[PDB]
């Protein structure tokens, strides 16, 4: 969650 991307983007 770092990013709008990837798994559980950012803050999902």
């Amino acid at each position: 969650r770092l990013v709008p991307s990837g798994p559980n983007p950012l803050h999902n």
